[PDB]
DNA sequence: GCATGCATGCGCATGCATGCATGCAGCATGCATGCATGCATGCGCATGCATGC
């Protein structure tokens, strides 16, 4: 603890272009992967991003990684 | 003086501008049904955790 890991990855997804900071169990689920929605404008079924597709062409960090599901881990695998 | 003919008022029918109610119909408004739509319910099922042994 307190070594100053957590303000790098701070530092380091502001300095990318495309980059998305996410913490340990507050992004679990379809907040990683993606989601099924209808489209209130052209009235189609669109799939919504999570983090690692917003983060596409670009650097992702994550937070606490210990904490994390299963199933949110075979994802990053 | 006397005989005559025209203008003026009296008497009689008729038409006609106002005005208003009633029965019938034409006419538009409000109502009943019927349905499309997208949201929220609530309900069993699978997964990840906290507890006991
Ligand atoms: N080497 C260091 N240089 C500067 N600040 C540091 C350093 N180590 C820790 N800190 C400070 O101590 C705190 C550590 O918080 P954090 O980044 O969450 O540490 P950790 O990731 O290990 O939990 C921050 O305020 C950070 O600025
Ligand atoms: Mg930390």
């Amino acid at each position: 603890p307190g070594v100053a890991k957590s303000q790098l990855l701070k530092a380091i997804c502001k300095i990318s272009p495309r980059g998305v900071y996410t913490t340990g169990k507050g992004s679990s689920g379809v907040g990683l992967t993606a989601a099924v929605m209808k489209d209130p404008v052209t009235d189609e079924m669109i799939l919504e991003g999570g983090a690692l597709v917003l983060a596409d062409n670009g650097i992702c960090c994550i937070d606490e990684f210990d904490k994390m599901d299963e199933s949110d881990r075979t994802a990053i695998h």
